[PDB]
């Protein structure tokens, strides 16, 4: 069987001063395809496939391609997967919910390098026999993740530096808890990073949480963000603010706003500070297909 | 929700003294994917996403790639497009009408340069910040059209050309009026181009029509191109002349035949000759899938 | 009407001392993505055109494209084909039986060159007006195929080398008999290699075949293969041994087996020597979607 989803987005993105001779404000969209591929059997094993076509203003050659593979084996709630993988820092709840604006971005995420799935092509070469392989684990609430990735695997091993991730999250109601540990992050010798965090649901409306970082080798040291979101029927308010240890950098912050304007289009908005003072601003609709 | 539609065809070019060492004859073909993502709300509001593969013979490397994608928003009779967009020139009716043979072409089409929606992706980097907005809005037998093509959007505006274009089509059931106008086509300063056209349906079989250009800086001056076409049965013949004020200039002209063989497969062929004596000739078959 | 198909496969791939400084197991993985566009007729006639998108690890840019395009027609068991073609000496039956592990791959298949379907884009540019025309001719038990290629449809026809093909194949419930031949195979002039097969059905369980192969130019020379198969319930095993002219060669062989997991899920494995002493060996898993 072969199935076909994706989304769409577009609108309004700002960057205050972004450079010499540019516009400040432009339009910026995306155009995500995603193909599957699926074999169900009576034995309950599936395998599956997926491919990606993504596409996004500024792209070279004004043209859109396919990804590198993903394939993956499901049993009883374990999952192993093979090629272009999702990694375990890149996988855990939480890690992601500062999130605001109709390109989900936020200064609050980890501010370190990290291997992640692949969306598209590399016209560098660099991607050409990097291959993962990632096993996950569901239980009811508990989510554990691992990821082993191979930046070259043609080449010995003992040659190159493959990136080795463990992450785990578990949920009830109202408290969420989640934490990571990835050694040798984006093939980065030494380059170990860490997360912990955890959000309370204070209502079924509203929610607060904290995520802290050790960023490894960047140059941002260690990270806390702080977050909250609060739900007034169809329209969401949303509020970060994150420090990093790096000498002399600012707090950044954001604020904004999501509407829910029927089941699949979403309507967001945010007006964001960074760590080096730079204002970023948003405004746009993403609808899923 | 995503569709696939498109277009296979197939059969014979022929130039007269295409060039030295070269064949008159070849096998010209084209297939045409389209991938539509749409997302319907009860508000009436429909949101979609397109995106195009298409390959002809010739084409570098003998392979396919996606293009830049299309948006849009659509309500009540209007239609909202962003992206790599359909222009007012390109979209409005009657100035394609003298079309023939399985390749759909004819040297009564606009002599002049314009933006059109780009099939596909453009190796020299030339449309990778293009970035236009299209309005269409349609009442009974209205159609207005209007695009702003602005051909690196990450650039200060007063520093590139923008394309404008206006244009509207009216029609009942014998007469069709068609007008458009559009100023720096083609990004090009002063390249203001404009178009003027009328058919009448003398019968349920016949149809004539007269297209008037102005082609801006083109060298080839002021166009006009008559044309008209007559069904029988199955079979549909068409012809057109063209004159354009280059001096020198041969007239154009040409003469094919539609065969509707099935819902869906049309064979054609035509025999045409240019402005500059070249003859063309071609016979072929389409079909949609 | 558009329809999508393809398969996905991975597991390990040996090949006893790659290289220097090169891992001899990797993990190899193939996704394939056919794109058919089909118009049936009332008349019988159907017309198609596919598109093949395909990924393999190792492949340059982490990336996905489609092919060059095929056409046909098809009425009352006659198939014509245009554009990027099945060739005869690549579509009779028999000449790939040897196929064993998930790879399905054989020293004893023939060691010539020769035109076949192109299933991915070329870098080199050297297919950019590769054009072929097929026609195959199905009887109850008899398959007749046809096929032209020119590498170069847009130059002059004297001043390239096309490969011309023909092959048959014919079969009842336990003998299987083939034959082809091709001139100018792979566009090389005076490459003309030809291949004899048979094969027996020596129960519902086994079968043994024997292939015989001209090479043309190659320095292979002429070949024999000797294979068999043998199906124990969901279990196939395989079989074969392969020799060819060239002076020094060792014999060529290998053995493996299928388990059949699922109706389209198949895990094979192989060992196989090659007529250079290679040893190369495999065991993954080919799913069906
Ligand atoms: C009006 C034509 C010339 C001006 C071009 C500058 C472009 C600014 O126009 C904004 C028109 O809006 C289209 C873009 O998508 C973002 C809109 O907001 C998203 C939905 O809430
Ligand atoms: C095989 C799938 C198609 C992907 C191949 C595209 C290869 C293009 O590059 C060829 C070499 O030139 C380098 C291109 O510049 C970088 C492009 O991507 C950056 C995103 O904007
Ligand atoms: C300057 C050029 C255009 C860029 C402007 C984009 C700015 C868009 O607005 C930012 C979204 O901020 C909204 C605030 O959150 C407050 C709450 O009320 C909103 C829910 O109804
Ligand atoms: C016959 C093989 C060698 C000659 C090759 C030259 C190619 C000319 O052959 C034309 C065969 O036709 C196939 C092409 O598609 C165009 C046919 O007309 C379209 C349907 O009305
Ligand atoms: C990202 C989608 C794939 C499109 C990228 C293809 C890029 C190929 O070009 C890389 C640089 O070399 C230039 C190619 O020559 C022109 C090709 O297209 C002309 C149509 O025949
Ligand atoms: C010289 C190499 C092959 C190229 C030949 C293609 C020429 C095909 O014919 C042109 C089509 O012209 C047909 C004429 O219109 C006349 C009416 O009767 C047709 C409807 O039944
Ligand atoms: C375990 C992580 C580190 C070792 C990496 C070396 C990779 C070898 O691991 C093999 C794990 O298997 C996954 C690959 O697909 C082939 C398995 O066999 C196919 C099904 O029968
Ligand atoms: C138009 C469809 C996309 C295919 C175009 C990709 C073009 C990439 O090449 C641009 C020039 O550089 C040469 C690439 O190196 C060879 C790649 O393929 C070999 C398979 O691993
Ligand atoms: C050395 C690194 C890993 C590579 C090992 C792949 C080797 C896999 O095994 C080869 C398959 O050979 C199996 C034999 O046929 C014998 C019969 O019994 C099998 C059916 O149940
Ligand atoms: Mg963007
Ligand atoms: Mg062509
Ligand atoms: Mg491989």
């Amino acid at each position: 069987m072969i199935s076909l989803n994706g989304y769409g987005r577009f609108g309004l993105q700002y960057v205050e001063d972004r450079g010499v001779g540019l516009e400040d404000t432009i339009i910026s969209s995306r155009l995500r395809i995603n193909i599957v591929g699926t074999t169900e059997t009576d034995q309950g094993v599936t395998f599956g496939a997926k491919l990606r076509m993504q596409w996004d203003d500024g792209d070279a050659f004004a043209g859109t391609a396919g990804n590198a593979a993903q394939f993956w084996t499901s049993y009883n709630g374990v999952t192993v997967s093979v090629g272009n993988v999702d990694t375990a820092f890149d996988s855990v709840a939480l890690t992601y919910d500062s999130w605001m604006g109709y390109e989900a971005s936020s200064f609050g995420d980890a501010q370190s390098s990290f291997f992640w799935y692949n969306s598209k092509y590399d016209a560098s070469g660099a991607l050409d026999n990097y291959n993962g392989i990632a096993v996950t684990y569901s239980i009811s609430g508990v989510n554990l993740y691992l990821s082993y990735v191979d930046p070259d695997q043609t080449v010995d091993s003992s040659l190159v530096t493959e990136e080795f991730g463990i992450a785990a999250d578990w949920s009830n109601d109202m408290i969420s808890l989640a934490a990571a540990y990835t050694t040798d992050a984006g093939g980065i010798v030494d380059n170990d990073i860490a997360f912990v965090g955890a959000a309370y649901k204070f209502n079924d409306a509203g929610t607060v949480g904290l995520n802290w970082y050790d960023n490894g080798l960047s140059t941002a040291g260690d990270q806390v963000t702080l977050y909250g979101n609060y739900a007034f029927g169809a329209t969401t308010v949303r509020a970060y603010v994150s420090d990093i240890d790096r000498a002399g950098a600012d707090t950044a912050y954001g604020i904004g706003a999501d509407y829910q304007f029927a089941e699949g289009v979403k309507v967001s908005g945010s007006v964001q500070s960074g760590f080096a003072n730079e204002t970023v601003a948003d405004v746009g609709v993403r609808f899923d297909f």
